[PDB]
């Protein structure tokens, strides 16, 4: 029983809340995380690709092998002094954080605000005693090098060039457990009621497994390109995303920043429409009034703050704060997707919408609340039906066999992928007329600008939706097809006349 | 007698400034303010549309009616208790500010930065004794909740059904008169010498009379998102935006990231421009070595601040700061509106510069500071034209009804929008050819483009107007604009040779 | 012998570097500093360009005259008080500024980190004394006004009118020396294998001189908008770009904010890429647990920085920092240049990855640091064969006469410009059909996507080489010239047809 993970989680798992010690819940999940029938390994495309250099590392469990460069046998001690001199950096961080300096955690003040910690580890001590990394009457001294890039609690000498590995999310789950049940809980719970969706995505969870299990990735021979989408679909294999290597500062993932990186760009551009609204700015205004270093449950109370983050939002449920950040996930990013839109008024939403209201009345009235979710919703709408005007244009155009080229010069896709009219690797595969120029602006039209639109209207950002995103890109659009669409039929009047 | 206020407002409201009383002031403000023949209201399109749920917050004066949801009659106390519970965040944050602390003020020292404060608390007090608020011999215990959700000094009980309001211009103004008359004779102030813009615009005292009076606004079915227009207009309606709601941190206004969610975007980037030139990036390292806290006008000197900011060069005429902010408006934004460019060297635009001057020579020579503005000008005159040629070739494309679909498929505006060429609507709203690619085209070249280049020049950022935006974007309109002319040149050719 | 500067400058300057005193090293530097053929002056282009107003300021060796407004000859103390009315805030910067504060830097403690201090003024004094500029039993009082506007340790009156000048980088030369030396040795040490690029070039030591030599820059009429460009080039006749005026703090240019400004942008945008990057958003959230004071050699240490900067990066070669910023350019931002891609395997090239490693090693694992610049080669090579794809087809439509208006409606470019297919100038000048739509595409293809696409995978942001960057904008450009090819290719069959 681990109170924040869904009973959900704990019946998939087979196992018995109030009877399953830390050892067996922790074997279960390892069990599910490393079965390639769940997401692990290559996946199905497996034989269309190969790994790069860099995939050792974005993909451990599956390519890494220690560096035989330096033939060492070494110990804890050994690690941190050649290490002082072989990865400076390296060292100071580690030593200037909690993994080095636990004796602090315990001596913490009750008063002290950072002092949850102490029961945090006082937790993970009793994982480990009864996976049997620790003694019954035996403390964690620390949490160095060898800990996490070989085995926890290793006493004896670790041989470099055999012993050596990388720290996936289930090595830092021997200890936290908690954290890491939470976000393996959200393949359980983000279940949408008409497959819209594949069980248990868009999440953290399952974010690596989406990224190999996308034809294009695995189909397109520009490794080194489609490896910049690895990096943004690591969450699944390291825990090192949100709060950084080496330093692993939970203050640093509650700071907006963290999840910057990822979640920015043309298809989603979370950072940048939260950065432009109230709630960023003020967040950029008074970070430095903000103690970050409380968790996410006293923040807006013993932490001062008083305006929304990415973290606080998205990682708060019913009152309660998770690893798991599915359950409010009602449009997945994507409004075009089949049956989301037409799902928004199911009672599977109604409800999810209830728990948004839940988030936003800390601050803001019900009613004020549930009127600007509502104007999120008819806005999606309306942004989605000029997408549907243009799209239903230029499909005909396809099934006429008119788009340019189509007859003529419109090479077959790279294997395993089927030809088709508007897909996704049509916006990272071009050949000759594949894809016509008219597709690929209906295409972008719904993954960029209509995408842009939601996501400014999701975190409240006027222009976001309006001028400078969403409408203003896709009234050009519209605009633009239809230009063409009059063009091209003009063209094929006077071609009959000539024949 | 209220100092900052320029005489024209009081003429304009009939007042003799040495024997108005701040109830007379204050009563005529308003008078003018809530008339709808100045801009209160739903406007002249007001039959054309409706107001959506969250309406009731941008105009309150004309939407706003109390939730009925909860049966309450609270006093003073009751509001902030209830409240603790129902908007947590809003109370904390109410309580730690100067309404909630107005003792402070008053025990304030004579050598602290923050002193001014305590004169203009006593200059309330006068304001709401002359108005019958205040005792003679009474003090303003605070400014909490039922104050300025329901009637300022408020004794006895309020039913929350039938009692509550959403605080409008007006009702800061009470207490505020010095801000909200300063804000007020905006309307009085910008008055251009042609009729290039609408009296008292563009301002924050209209914005949102601006915003109604925007026929796509009135007549686009979207009201979702034409609502997203409305949230960057209602400074008029309410005194929330700069300093923010409940906390109400004169601090926080007068950092750039207080405009930056409405002054940025496609037609009009200044905070792009400006985050970008030395004085937005000094702006942001050196924003923690200066006191946010001490007033506009001592922020140069007592605040460390050796940089400009937003605020700083906007709210400043002749060395007085004040909340009107239109007395050195030349360029209004958009080069391309009529006898703008024309009037630029105009006795009236060359004292503005000299207003301008006398802001840039608090740091840099009048050497250097007239050395720049005419590059600024002679700048923007260089995009202007660029966009005059391209517009004279697809200009005449429609007197020669040439535009694609402009005899056939070009669909009627909404009502009461009338059939035109060129026009802001094209902008919202598309159908079918109209408007036209080659239309839209020059369009966004002056709206968008060319209104960046003049805000990167205005701002100093090398890039904003030359590569990056303006020029780049500029050169490219006018190079496809002409690539299809010549193909719809030859295309016609072919026509007549066929017939 | 100045230890951080180059053999090479030395020999090139014919000094021997054991023998050379800062008089004569000096007197060498300015030399090659102010003689026209070596890059001073108006350059080759002179007779095509004229200075405007602002040109005193951007190039002070060339234009810069006294400002004959105020007829005053002034003294030391003079300068200082007529400006505290005259230029408020400069006079303030400056004395809240080291240079007004010698004093300080001699009494600094030896266990302070910023001693070093100390030191630098110990050398600047005996540069000084060698010049003859300061007695030998004589202290440097302090660096005022009058020394840095008319003569280094001047005592008596200065004439206002005919004595003041603008500080070039010569001028502050004349006690940063070692500072000096080491930006000019770029002129030495930037020297590519196959005249990839000029001599000492892309550098900052001669970015003036490669604007003035850009025949676009000389030719365009819009001096104006080309002056937007010389802000982005100054560096080489001023020393207050990083550091910037008046206040002139090391802390200052050692933020990735200093270089912002002008590495930023659509043909590099290494300021957006940085930023979005996990080391530049780390650099934003601990920028406040750093001590930027310390000077780079200490801030992995003493600093307590652990990301990255643009600083720390690019002024390290193999340990020692200079100001020197070319002994490690591979890809010089721009992949498409002849002979560039070709060279990017030459020893040349492997011993400045070795380089490159050198710096990743201080945190990264070597085997990590050369599986990422691994990807980066060959990640660039795949969007530069990209490129190359859509380039022979649009030139040979150039070889066919087929361009639009190819034949008719081309003007010929500005002297001393000649006319030819895809040239820097059609990026800022455009007439008619020149440069046809299709050239502009390929042409931004190679100058800005491609670029971009680079700077993205040289600062670890992946969506800036994927989705948002490089990858798809490029995917866009050759799908949307294809589909012309094509149109175009239909057209003319019907046009035989027809005759
Ligand atoms: C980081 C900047 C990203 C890059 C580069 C790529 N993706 Fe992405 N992707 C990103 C985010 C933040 C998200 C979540 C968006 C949301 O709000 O839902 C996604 C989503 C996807 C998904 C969809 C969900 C699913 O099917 O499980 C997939 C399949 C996916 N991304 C794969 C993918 C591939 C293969 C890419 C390059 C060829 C690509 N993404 C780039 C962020 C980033
Ligand atoms: C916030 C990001 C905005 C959105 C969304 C919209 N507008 Fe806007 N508008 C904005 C600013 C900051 C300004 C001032 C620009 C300047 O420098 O002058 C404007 C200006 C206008 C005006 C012009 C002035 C006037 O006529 O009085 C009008 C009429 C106006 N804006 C209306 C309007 C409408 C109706 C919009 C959507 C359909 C729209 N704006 C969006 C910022 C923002
Ligand atoms: C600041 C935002 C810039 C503006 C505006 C212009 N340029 Fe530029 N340019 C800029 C940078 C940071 C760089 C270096 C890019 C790199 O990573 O190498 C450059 C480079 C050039 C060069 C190339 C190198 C050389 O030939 O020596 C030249 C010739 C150059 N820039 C000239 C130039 C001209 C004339 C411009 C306007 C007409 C232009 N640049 C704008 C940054 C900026
Ligand atoms: C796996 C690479 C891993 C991660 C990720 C990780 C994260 C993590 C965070 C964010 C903290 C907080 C630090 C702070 O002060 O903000 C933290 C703290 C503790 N950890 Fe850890 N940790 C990883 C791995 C491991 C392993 C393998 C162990 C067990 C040997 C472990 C233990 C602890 C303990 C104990 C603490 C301190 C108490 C607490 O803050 O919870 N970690 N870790
Ligand atoms: C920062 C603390 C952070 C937040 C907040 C966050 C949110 C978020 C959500 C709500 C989802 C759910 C999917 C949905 O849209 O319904 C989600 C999904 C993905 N995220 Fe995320 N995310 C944050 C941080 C990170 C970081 C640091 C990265 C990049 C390494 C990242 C990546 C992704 C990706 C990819 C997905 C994948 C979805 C899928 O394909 O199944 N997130 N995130
Ligand atoms: C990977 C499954 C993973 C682990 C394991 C992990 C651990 C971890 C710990 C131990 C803490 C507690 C530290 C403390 O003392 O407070 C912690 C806290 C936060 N994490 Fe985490 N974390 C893992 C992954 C991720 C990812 C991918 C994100 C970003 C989406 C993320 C974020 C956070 C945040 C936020 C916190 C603070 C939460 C709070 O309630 O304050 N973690 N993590
Ligand atoms: C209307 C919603 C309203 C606004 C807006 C507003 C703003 C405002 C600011 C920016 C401050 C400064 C706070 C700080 O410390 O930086 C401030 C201060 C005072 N106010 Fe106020 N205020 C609004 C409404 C009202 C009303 C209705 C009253 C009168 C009952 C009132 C009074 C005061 C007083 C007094 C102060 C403190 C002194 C001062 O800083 O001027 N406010 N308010
Ligand atoms: C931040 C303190 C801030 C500044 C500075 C500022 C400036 C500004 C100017 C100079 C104008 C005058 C119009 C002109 O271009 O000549 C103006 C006009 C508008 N503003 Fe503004 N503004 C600042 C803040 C705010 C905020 C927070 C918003 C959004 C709610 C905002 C909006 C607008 C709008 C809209 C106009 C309307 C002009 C019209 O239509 O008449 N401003 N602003
Ligand atoms: C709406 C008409 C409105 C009112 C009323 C108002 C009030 C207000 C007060 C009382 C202060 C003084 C607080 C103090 O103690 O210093 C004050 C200060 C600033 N405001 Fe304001 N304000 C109103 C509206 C707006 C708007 C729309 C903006 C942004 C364009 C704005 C900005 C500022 C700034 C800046 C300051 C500080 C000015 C200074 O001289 O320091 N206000 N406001
Ligand atoms: C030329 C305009 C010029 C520049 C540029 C410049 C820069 C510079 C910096 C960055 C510092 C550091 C200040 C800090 O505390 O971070 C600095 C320091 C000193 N300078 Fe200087 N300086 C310029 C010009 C001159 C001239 C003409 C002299 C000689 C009269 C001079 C001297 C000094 C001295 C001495 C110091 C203090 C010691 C040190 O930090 O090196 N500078 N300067
Ligand atoms: C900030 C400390 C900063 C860094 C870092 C930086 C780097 C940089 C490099 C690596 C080059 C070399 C050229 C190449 O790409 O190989 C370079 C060149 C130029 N820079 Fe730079 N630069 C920094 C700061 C500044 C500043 C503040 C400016 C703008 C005034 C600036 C400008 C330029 C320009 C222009 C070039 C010119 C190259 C050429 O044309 O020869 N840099 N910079
Ligand atoms: C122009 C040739 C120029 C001079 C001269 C100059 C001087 C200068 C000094 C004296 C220092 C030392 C100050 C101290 O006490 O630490 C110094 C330091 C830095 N500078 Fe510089 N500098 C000149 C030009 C430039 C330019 C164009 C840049 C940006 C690319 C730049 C940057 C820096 C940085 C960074 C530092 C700190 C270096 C460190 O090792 O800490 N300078 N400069």
């Amino acid at each position: 029983d681990i109170s924040t993970v869904p009973d959900e989680t704990y019946d998939a798992l087979k196992l018995d809340r109030g009877k399953a010690t830390p050892k067996e819940t922790y074997e279960a999940l390892v069990k599910r995380y490393k079965d390639p029938a769940h997401g692990a390994g290559k996946g199905t495309m497996g034989d269309y690709w190969e790994p790069i250099a860099i995939s050792i590392y974005m993909d451990p469990n599956t390519f890494y092998k220690p560096p035989v460069s330096p033939k060492e046998v070494a110990e804890r001690k050994d690690c941190v002094e050649c290490h002082s001199d072989e990865t400076p950096v390296w060292v100071r961080a580690w030593k200037r954080s909690t993994h080095a300096n636990l004796d602090k955690i315990r001596n913490l003040k009750s008063d002290d605000p950072l002092y949850y910690k102490k029961g945090k580890l006082e937790e993970v001590e009793n994982n480990l005693r009864s996976m049997g990394k620790l003694g019954e009457k035996e403390t964690l001294k620390e949490v160095g090098c060898i800990d996490c890039h070989v085995d926890v609690n290793k006493k004896d000498k670790a041989d470099h060039t055999k012993d050596i590995r990388m720290p996936t999310a289930d090595t830092c789950g021997t200890c936290h457990l908690r954290e890491f049940a939470e976000r393996e809980s959200e393949r359980d719970t983000m279940v949408w009621p008409n497959g819209q969706w594949p069980a248990g995505r868009p999440s953290h969870a399952l974010d690596y497994t989406a990224n190999i299990e996308t034809t294009v990735w695995a189909t397109m021979p520009q490794r080194e390109v489609a490896e910049g989408c690895t990096m943004c679909h690591t969450n699944q294999n390291k825990c090192d995303n949100c709060h950084t290597r080496h330093e692993f500062s939970a203050a640093e993932s509650r700071k907006p920043e963290a999840c910057a990186t990822c979640h920015s760009g043309v298809d989603h551009n979370n950072w940048e429409a939260y950065t432009m609204s109230k709630h960023g700015k003020l967040a950029e205004m008074n970070r430095d009034k903000w103690n970050w270093e409380v968790r996410l449950k006293d923040a807006f109370s013993k932490g001062g703050q008083n305006a929304p983050t990415c973290a606080a939002c998205h990682m708060e449920y019913e009152g309660e704060y998770t690893h798991n950040i599915t359950r409010k996930t009602r449009w997945a990013n994507y409004p075009f997707v089949p049956g989301i839109a037409e799902n928004i008024t199911s009672d599977w939403s109604e409800a999810r919408l209830d728990s948004w209201v839940l988030t936003c009345t800390q601050c803001h009235s019900e009613r004020f609340a549930r009127s600007y979710l509502d104007l999120m919703d008819k806005g999606t709408l309306e942004g989605l039906a000029k997408y549907q005007e243009a799209n239903a244009i230029v499909h005909k155009m396809y099934e006429d066999g008119t788009l340019t080229g189509q007859k003529t010069n419109r090479p077959n896709p790279p294997e395993p992928e089927k030809p088709g009219f508007g897909i996704f690797t049509q916006l990272f595969w071009s050949k000759g007329n594949n894809p016509a120029s008219l597709e690929l602006k209906v295409l972008e039209m719904g993954e960029n600008n209509l995408a842009k639109m939601h996501v400014g209207l999701a975190h409240v950002n006027p222009g976001g939706w309006t001028y400078t995103e969403g409408w203003g890109p896709m009234n050009r659009a519209y605009v633009e097809i239809q230009d063409e669409y009059t063009k091209m039929q003009e063209l094929s009047a006077l071609q009959a006349r000539v024949n």
